[PDB]
């Protein structure tokens, strides 16, 4: 589907649309469903807008899933 | 090491000078190992400059690893 490593957050876009869109295209893709959740976050870390790869980088080693890292940044807004 | 998602070919940039830089941050990335060639494929695909994209298209489904790819660009240069 979408190019997924294209993926990035728009300077008018929120977290949730962006992890919406890189979402959607890396499960519409090629890569195998236990690479998923790995490539979700590695993206959501590197690809997201500068302040919210700042803010990703404060939650604990402890939360470890996508689901975890949006609550962690939208209940922080 | 790297951010293996942000890697481009820069438009001074060789494809293999790409090809190296993408593998090495893919390789000392926390990725799966076994995410790591379909990610490579997808980022060749994704992220090579425009020219490169679309003659990586014309590559035949029975190339399937990133050297068979390496070699097929370059040799068409």
């Amino acid at each position: 589907a979408g190019p997924w490593a294209d993926i990035m957050q728009g300077p008018s876009e929120s977290f949730v649309d962006f992890a919406n869109r890189l979402i959607k295209a890396v499960e519409g893709s090629n890569l195998p469903p236990s690479a998923r959740a790995p490539v979700i976050i590695d993206c959501f870390r590197q690809k997201s807008q500068p302040d919210i790869q700042q803010l990703i980088r404060t939650a604990p080693s402890t939360l470890t899933t996508p689901g975890e890292i949006i609550k962690y940044v939208l209940d922080r807004q």
